[PDB]
């Protein structure tokens, strides 16, 4: 069985040019750990497949923390991918975040020619890619923003869609408050199908350690702040 997975670097948006060279920056979602790549470094570079035209990242030949072997995707685990290319010019290019899971293995990634809400400036778009045969459950990552916006794509597999909404609340609540209202965090369940009591439980249940102290934790909401942002009762 196939542990590459592909990117179609030759039918691209206008503005890629022609592709030189390709680079797949990979990391963990949910269900697993992995060190951080460099940003078109030698771990990230992908070979062109002569057969098809493809270039390919084998995960195979990923590495731990320690250098060792990691054993490849892990069943149960969410993983995303960014592919970048340089091109002919010495441009730089890449997609949105694009999920990925076991299931995805020897599929492609194609450019669609759309676009998703970039989740750090929502003025701003990412060129949107996503999975030949695997579209339906993998695709574009749909991310909770700084500012409470649910972006367009797929969800984690493995992530539940409250734990997801408590995640947010724990990056974003404090640091955000104005955005981070009861109404907004209301929609933000809605949009994402999260029962807001989920959201709560799911809450104390992932930040354990860090509602313990907040002096170590200034940016994590206490959870009488996440109730009343649920307009929940730990009653």
């Amino acid at each position: 069985t196939d542990t590459k997975i592909y990117f179609d670097a030759s039918n691209l948006p206008a503005e890629w040019g022609t592709t030189k060279t390709v680079y797949c920056h990979l990391y963990a979602v949910a269900g697993d750990d992995l060190p951080e790549t460099s940003w078109q470094g030698k771990a990230e570079k992908c070979k062109k497949d002569t057969a098809t035209g493809l270039y390919y990242f084998d995960t195979a030949k990923l590495k731990s923390a320690d250098g060792t072997n990691h054993g490849g995707l892990k069943d149960n685990a969410d993983y995303a991918v960014i592919f970048s290319t340089i091109d002919t010019k010495s441009q730089s290019h890449q997609t949105c975040n694009v999920t990925l899971g076991k299931p995805c293995l020897g599929d492609t990634i194609y450019l669609t020619g759309g676009t998703v809400e970039n989740t750090e400036d929502s003025s701003k778009r990412d060129f949107a890619a996503t999975w030949k045969n695997n579209s339906d459950n993998y695709g574009p990552k749909a991310a909770i923003t700084s500012l409470g916006h649910v972006t367009e794509g797929r969800f984690p597999i493995y992530l539940s869609r409250a734990e997801m909404v408590a995640q947010a609340i724990f990056n974003w609540a404090v640091k955000n408050p104005k955005n981070y209202t009861p109404e907004t965090v209301a929609d933000i369940c809605a949009q994402v199908e999260a029962e807001p009591m989920d959201v709560y439980n799911a809450y104390a249940e992932m930040y354990a350690t860090e509602l313990a102290d907040p002096a170590a934790y200034p940016d994590c909401a206490p959870l009488t702040t996440v109730a009343t942002l649920l307009g929940v009762d730990p009653s």
